């Protein structure tokens, strides 16, 4: 299935990460991990300069020279030396951020640039009016964001509108069955600005793929090094795992499957770190939820919060009944 980023530029349902291509993926594995999901027609690459310092780029950029369309994205923001302007949405340290992702990625232009964390640092003006100047160059397509909050995302998108510069077309949040406290502020500010999500982590970094052998619940190794903050847990990964073997299916492809159907997403990010588990991540095309395998796994994932603010009785006393 194909759908926007909230823009004209359509795009496959499912989405490359590339964060494994330096660390622990070579760049012969990365080839033929990037070779099978084109095969799979996809047409969606998300990577970072922070990957892997850049080397993950730079695969994905060789792989666009061997390769001669596909949708690239990238991001800035985070550490690209240790001095105090190689981090930050700060319009200097973004000027050569962009440039050394440009070089890095053979392109003359990034279609989807995000923004990797919010930075109270620099004013949003600033970094809004570079990436309007990016897109005035040819330098970039579109912006979006990455742990930016609702408040935030709903800043900058005003701010944009106020000064006539583009708008934001995506957020890349943290999103899966275990990770559903972006659906407070953060999911509604980008539907009011008609954004589209590109979740990524949709296996929780393992807890929903099994794979393990009913291990203990503080493991560090699958997630976040904690374990246990959203990753009940158990329950959940329960009911995945119940749904997945009636439906003769893997319980990462159920959970794959859910992400994909939920309200506003435009493509889920997979960090298929073999040519096999991009295989066993693509499974999950060919599953389609049900509206009540979907509709179970939404209450006993839902999110409970203290009453007062994203809990029942606030929710409650919003909404408006229509009688
Ligand atoms: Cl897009
Ligand atoms: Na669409
Ligand atoms: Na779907």
């Amino acid at each position: 299935y194909r759908k926007l980023g909230n823009s004209g530029t359509v795009v496959t349902s499912y989405c490359l990460g590339t964060m494994t291509f330096g660390q622990e993926t070579d760049e012969a594995t990365s080839h033929l991990i990037m070779d099978d999901y084109i095969k799979a027609g996809g047409n969606f690459i998300d990577t970072a300069n922070v990957y892997s310092a850049g080397v993950s780029e730079e695969i994905v950029g060789r792989w666009l020279k061997a390769r001669p369309q596909v949708v690239v994205a990238t991001k800035g923001r985070f550490p690209m030396g240790a001095g105090p302007n190689d981090l930050g949405l700060s319009r200097t340290n973004l000027n050569r951020a962009l440039n050394d992702s440009l070089r890095r990625l053979g392109v003359e232009q990034i279609d989807l640039y995000q923004m990797h964390a919010w930075d109270a640092v620099t004013p949003i003006e600033e970094t809004l009016r570079f990436l309007d100047d990016a897109v005035s160059a040819g330098k970039i397509a579109y912006y979006g964001f990455s742990n930016y909050l609702g408040w935030q995302v709903t800043k900058a998108v005003h701010v944009a509108r106020a000064n006539h510069w583009t708008a934001p077309v995506t957020l890349q949040p943290q999103y899966n069955l275990l990770v559903r406290d972006i659906e407070h502020e953060i999911v509604p500010a980008c539907q009011d600005a008609a954004m589209g999500l590109l979740p990524w982590s949709p296996l929780g970094g393992g807890w929903l793929a099994g794979k393990y052998q009913r291990d203990v619940m503080p493991s560090g190794a699958t997630r976040g090094e904690n374990p246990n903050r959203g990753m009940r847990t158990w329950q959940i990964i329960d009911m995945v795992a119940e749904i997945a073997k009636e439906r003769g299916v893997s319980a990462a492809q159920v959970a794959l499957a859910w992400v994909v159907a939920r309200p506003a997403v435009t493509a889920v990010i997979l960090g298929a770190r073999t040519r096999e588990q991009l295989a066993d991540n693509l499974g999950a095309v060919a599953v389609t939820l049900s509206t009540e395998e979907m509709e179970r796994l939404n209450r006993v994932s839902a999110p409970a919060m203290a009453d007062y603010p994203y809990g029942e009785r606030g929710v409650s006393q919003r909404h408006r009944k229509m009688d």
